[PDB]
Order: C-alpha cells, then sequence, then structure tokens
C-alpha cells in the first residue's frame, strides 16, 4: 500500500535544487506515500512540537505543571522570541511557553522548556519512550539549526516524524485531555500558512509545526489533516540543499504536500 500511485517528487526536488523527504499516511486504509522517507533531515524548529508533547506527557504525572509560572531574564531571549519578549517583565506559564513554542516558533520559550525537560537528551528520551528510535536532539537553540550536510545531530526522518506525530495526536501516547491539547496547539499554529496548509482546503481541520534552519535550503513542516468525511492524514515534508547559501522554499513544501495528498487519492 506504499506508493500505489507515482508522483513527480524527483522533478520537484530537481527544480528546487536539493532534496525533499515526504511521508504521508492515510490513517483509515494504511496507504502511504513515501519519498526519501528514511533519510535524515535537520529538525530545525520542528522539534518544538514534540517538545510540547513531552511537556504534556509530564503533566500527566505533575498535575499543576502547565500552570506553573516561569520567570526568566533578558539573557534567555534569543532571536525570534516574539511572545516571550513581551512577558519578560512578568513571566509566563509552562502552558503559555508551550503554546508560544508551537504556535509562533518562539525560540526562547523552547529553550526554557527544553531546560525543564532535562535538555536535548531528555526530549530524545521522551521520543524513545513512544517508540521513535530515529529522532535525536543534540544541541540547544540556536546551534541546533546548523543543518550541516551529513551531520546526524538534531535530525529525524520524515517517516519517524509522521509515525510519532500519529501516535501523539491520534494514538494512545498521550492521555485524551493532553492529546486534545496538543492537537489544539498545533491547530493554532500561525507560522505554516504557506506550507502544508496551503495544500489543504480551508474547510478541513489542520494542525502543523514548521521548521526553518536558515541555511542549506533546510525547512520543513509536519501536520495532521482532517478531511471531512474520511479518516485523518498525517504527513511530514522536509527539505535540504547542498550549499550553505541555498534558500529554502515554502512553495516547494506546499507542492510536495499537494503531491502527497494526490498520491493518497485524497480529493482537494
Ligand atoms: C526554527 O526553525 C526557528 N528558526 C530560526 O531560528 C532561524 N531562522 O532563519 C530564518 C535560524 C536559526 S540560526 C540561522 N542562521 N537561522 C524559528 N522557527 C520558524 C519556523 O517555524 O519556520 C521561523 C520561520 C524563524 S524562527
Amino acid at each position: 500500500l506504499t506508493n500505489l500511485v507515482a508522483e513527480p517528487f524527483a522533478k520537484l526536488e530537481q527544480d528546487f535544487g536539493g532534496s525533499i523527504g515526504v511521508y504521508a499516511m492515510d490513517t483509515g486504509s494504511g496507504a502511504t506515500v513515501s519519498y526519501r522517507a528514511e533519510e535524515r533531515f535537520p529538525l530545525c524548529s520542528s522539534f518544538k512540537g514534540f517538545l510540547a508533547a513531552a511537556v504534556l506527557a509530564r503533566s500527566q504525572q505533575q498535575a499543576g505543571l502547565l500552570d506553573t509560572p516561569i520567570r526568566y531574564g533578558k539573557n534567555a531571549l534569543v532571536p525570534w522570541s516574539p511572545i516571550s519578549e513581551k512577558y519578560l517583565t512578568t513571566g509566563m506559564t509552562v502552558a503559555e511557553l508551550s503554546a508560544a513554542a508551537v504556535q509562533y516558533s518562539d525560540n526562547a520559550a523552547a529553550n526554557l522548556l527544553l531546560k525543564e525537560l532535562g535538555g536535548p537528551a531528555g526530549l530524545t528520551a521522551f521520543m524513545r519512550s513512544i517508540g521513535d528510535t530515529t529522532f535525536r536532539l543534540d544541541r540547544w537553540q540556536l546551534e541546533l539549526n546548523s543543518a550541516i550536510p551529513g551531520d546526524a545531530r538534531d535530525t529525524s526522518s520524515p517517516r519517524a516524524v509522521t509515525e510519532s506525530l500519529q501516535k501523539l495526536t491520534l494514538g494512545s501516547a498521550l492521555a485524551a485531555p493532553q492529546r486534545q491539547q496538543f492537537v489544539d496547539w498545533l491547530k493554532g499554529n500561525t507560522t505554516g500558512n504557506h506550507r502544508i496548509r496551503a495544500a489543504v482546503p480551508a474547510d478541513w481541520a489542520v494542525g502543523d509545526k514548521t521548521g526553518t534552519c536558515g541555511v542549506y535550503g533546510t525547512a520543513n513542516d509536519y501536520a495532521v489533516v482532517w478531511p471531512t468525511g474520511r479518516a485523518p492524514i498525517v504527513l511530514a515534508v522536509y527539505t535540504r540543499a547542498p550549499n550553505k547559501d541555498d534558500k529554502h522554499s515554502e512553495a516547494v513544501i506546499a507542492a510536495a504536500a499537494r503531491l502527497a495528498l494526490e498520491g493518497l487519492g485524497v480529493n482537494g
């Protein structure tokens, strides 16, 4: 049931000038679309979705975790921290930091939460606990975005991303209240309008998390999509390119998502 219908991913990545990795699963039938799906691609900021899931998982044990106030100094602010910079003088709750990391890709919020979780190894440990043996986070922001060709640090594969996203949003990896909170955060993301969402009709529900490393044409998006009247689709689209100064392309991500949905026979 893999790649029942051929789609021109190769032409698309050749036009882009790099490599595109796609996994998409129709959770009703089990049909999948897979292109470079087991290759490693830099996570960039897309690790933050899993980070928020790991926070939610911990909150199942720690009742009051999500409402815990977190105060931070100016030294915690790193570039691209649009929410946390507005609450520097007040602090934010763990839940607010999680929402900011997911929905605005706030970099300082993610670093604060990563520290709370025991760093990159703690997030990696959470991913191992749900059966993901591919994911690895190795560094903190912003160093984790270096996207060096051939470097496995701070990478995963499109397939592992999609499988883990499925477990967390639709499967049993989170308890039901935490699962719906994770879905709600992803649905509220503001940074993905030109990526997977651009391939998804407006009348379908979608949640996603983006990543943009800033170098090596490296950017990504993963999403759960609820077409009306059929089972949800889970998919991941990751890109990279050989030269440091190669630009990423949102349009290539949207185009690859379109091809994935077409390959699954989902009418858009
Ligand atoms: C996650 O990917 C974060 N990306 C960045 O901080 C960088 N963006 O470059 C445009 C970066 C870090 S080091 C370097 N040379 N560049 C945040 N995530 C989002 C997203 O989710 O796409 C952004 C678009 C920018 S900030």
